[PDB]
């Protein structure tokens, strides 16, 4: 499945404090190197929220799991059927995103379709206030197996550089469970070390985000 | 000069607590997009220090200066003759790098040749102890004009994720002055917003670092 380069498609529908929009993404992933190369176009015009805030929301299976941690790769063990990924993202002293996605294989393409709903977002907030910088730092995504659910409960904090130099924090409460009924690899506690660089397509006129990302699993 | 893609060559000679080594780098830069794409091979074997610590040391002229800040682009205004870049990097509660480089044009290639000397580095330190993660965050590089010197004094702090989750800080004291005698663009206070992603060449056997970086000037 993931032994080669894989086409990714990301569809998303969102509503933030009433502001309704969409984003369509296309790119490829290479799990053996943990590389992502996506391109997001906002298909409703101008994105009512900063692009960096949707990064964690817009395909954890492309992480590179060193050979000795392969029995810890839940993400891929759910494929090709897929898993539902849910999250509650609390931006500090601001609003919160609630998202549910189904990432699974459709054809040769790995598809991540999401619904985003955010509320309680201040208009003088860095988010709606659009005071966030166009960049991203590296974080540690902490994975844990959830027995009952036969999934994993992931949780981590994100740091968003604000233009005034300060940093906007975002607490992610994530849950993943298989869509199929089959046996799945439940893992030992470990984390994924992610790095991301946001950029712009020179020949693109529509509002968008170019994202390059490297993810490798570590811990065990 | 920088209106197109430019070949970059990075030569470096180092001594850290007695450990003497070298690194040769090759890649290209595109100032109009602020992109860097370099590839570093350590030519003496295994690098006695972690690769992330040499990132700030291993070509500020490829930063993208939005059109309205062009009179603030000192880096490029010193070209093709070049500028000498000096720094004193203090790693918190550990040693310190002292470096001097001459980045200037040789042929069609922009060449950055450095000498690195580091001392007072603990062997149980994260640096020598090699306890630093293979990744990088985004930072703000603060530029200021230095009258007397007819250069710029830059200063910023770097955050290095340690594998135990904590963060290793590095205080950079930088100075840049032209090599040529001609007039140079001294700027108003501003900063460069940099993002970097470290990676590995799949087909490379020698110890190395692949670096992708985007830098854009902001402030004014």
């Amino acid at each position: 499945l993931f032994t080669g380069v894989v086409p990714i498609l990301v569809e998303l529908d969102g509503d933030v404090n009433g502001h309704k929009f969409s984003v369509s993404g296309e790119g490829e992933g290479d799990a053996t190197y943990g590389k992502l190369t996506l391109k997001f176009i906002c298909t409703t015009g101008k994105l009512p929220v900063p692009w960096p805030t949707l990064v964690t929301t817009l395909v954890q299976c492309f992480s590179r799991y060193p050979d000795h941690m392969k029995r810890h790769d839940f993400f891929k063990s759910a494929m090709p059927e897929g898993y539902v990924q849910e999250r509650t993202i609390f931006f500090k002293d601001d609003g919160n995103y609630k998202t549910r996605a189904e990432v699974k294989f459709e054809g040769d393409t790995l598809v991540n379709r999401i619904e985003l709903k955010g509320i309680d977002f201040k208009e003088d907030g860095n988010i709606l206030g659009h005071k966030l910088e166009y960049n991203y730092n590296s974080h540690n995504v902490y994975i844990m197996a959830d027995k009952q659910k036969n999934g994993i409960k992931v949780n981590f904090k994100t740091r968003h550089n604000i233009e005034d130099g300060s940093v906007q924090l975002a607490d992610h409460y994530q849950q993943n469970t298989p869509i199929g009924d089959g046996p799945v690899l439940l893992p030992d506690n470990h984390y994924l070390s992610t790095q991301s660089a946001l950029s712009k397509d020179p020949n693109e006129k529509r509002d968008h985000m170019v994202l390059l990302e490297f993810v490798t699993a570590a811990g065990i």
